[PDB]
Order: C-alpha cells, then sequence, then structure tokens
C-alpha cells in the first residue's frame, strides 16, 4: 500500500500546515479513536515539541 | 439534543484549529450575542491560555 501511504503522508502534512480537510476518513472504522490521535498528534506538534523549541532560544 | 451537539462540538473544535466555517449560525436568534461570545473564546483560548502555557516553561 506504498501509493495510499505516499498520497496520505502528503495530505498529512498539509493537515500539519493548518491548510486541507481530513475527507479520506470515510474508508476508515472507528472514526473515534482517529479523530482522538488526530488531536493528540496535532497537540503534541503545536504545544509541547513547538513551545520547547521557543524556550530552549530564550534561555540560551 | 444529543445529536446536535456532538455534530456542533466537532465543527466548534475544528474552528479552534482555525479550518472550518460557522455556517451553523442561520438557525440562530440574536446572532451579534453568539459572533461576541465566539469572539472572546477564540481570545481566551489563544491570546491568555495560550500564552500562559508558553510563560510558565519560560520561568521554570
Ligand atoms: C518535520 C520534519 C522533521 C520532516 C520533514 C517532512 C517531509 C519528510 C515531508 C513533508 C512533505 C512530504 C512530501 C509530500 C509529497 C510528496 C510526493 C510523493 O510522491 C508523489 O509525487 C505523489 C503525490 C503527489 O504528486 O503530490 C512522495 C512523498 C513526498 C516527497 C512527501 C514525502 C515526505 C515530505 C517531504
Ligand atoms: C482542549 C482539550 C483540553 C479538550 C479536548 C478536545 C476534545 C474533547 C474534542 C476535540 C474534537 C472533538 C470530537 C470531534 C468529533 C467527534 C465525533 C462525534 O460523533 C460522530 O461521529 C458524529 C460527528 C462525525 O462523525 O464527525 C462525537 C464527538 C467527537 C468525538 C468530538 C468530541 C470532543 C472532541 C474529541
Amino acid at each position: 500500500d506504498s501509493e495510499t501511504f505516499s498520497t496520505f503522508l502528503l495530505d498529512l502534512f498539509k493537515l500539519t500546515i493548518g491548510m486541507g480537510d481530513l475527507e479520506m476518513l470515510s474508508s476508515t472504522k472507528y472514526p473515534v479513536v482517529f479523530i482522538i490521535l488526530l488531536v493528540t498528534y496535532i497537540i503534541l506538534t503545536f504545544v509541547l515539541l513547538l513551545n520547547m523549541l521557543i524556550a530552549l532560544m530564550g534561555e540560551t
């Protein structure tokens, strides 16, 4: 399923930029857990990982 | 009205992400107060709550 992964990765990175739509989830079973996982992914990427990068510069 | 709440919550969280549109307000009376409330919600979520999280890491 290399092609599916290749397409989805571009879509996921675009969603990470803040632009796009998660229309691909129609084929997924148990959509709730996918929503939760994407929620936590966004939270980690934006709140914790990005903030720590901010903090490091200030202290150095 | 559990179903309406379930749908609206997803829409509201999506708006919190910065993507989506607030098309659901057509059925609402006194739209102005709804606009104001969403304004203050966004202000608190982005300006004050998010900033305090930034500040805490720097001081620790
Ligand atoms: C966060 C940092 C540390 C990681 C760097 C991110 C890259 C690994 C991501 C960002 C955008 C991604 C790319 C988005 C689009 C494509 C084209 C894709 O091949 C295609 O041309 C089919 C899809 C298309 O044509 O758009 C193969 C993966 C690639 C290079 C993706 C692979 C991984 C990339 C470079
Ligand atoms: C800011 C932090 C501390 C709170 C965490 C946010 C979650 C409580 C929000 C974010 C996205 C929300 C979800 C968006 C979509 C859905 C599916 C929804 O049920 C449906 O499948 C119908 C709507 C649809 O299929 O899209 C029930 C609520 C849920 C899990 C929402 C409930 C609450 C969630 C998980």
